[PDB]
């Protein structure tokens, strides 16, 4: 029943696996919502000559 | 895809083999002639 399952599982969110890590499952889906703090970010060489 | 074919072929006329393919299904319309039959010994003693 490999074929019947695979045709039934077409278009389903996929999971893959790493190198040696054999219980580390990568989830091909979802997204992340982030808030980034920028005030402590500075330029270099603003007082360089042209 | 072996399972997928087998689900599709549930309720199919079946075939078998030996060593020739045997068709499991259908009937033979026969006409039987009986006038050439005889009883052995209608003149034995009871």
């Amino acid at each position: 029943q490999e074929g019947s399952l695979k045709t039934a599982l077409t278009g389903a969110m996929r999971v893959t696996k790493d190198e040696n890590d054999n219980n580390l499952y990568k989830l091909h889906g979802g997204h992340v919502s982030c808030r980034v703090k920028l005030s402590a970010l500075t330029l270099k060489g603003t007082s360089y000559k042209m």
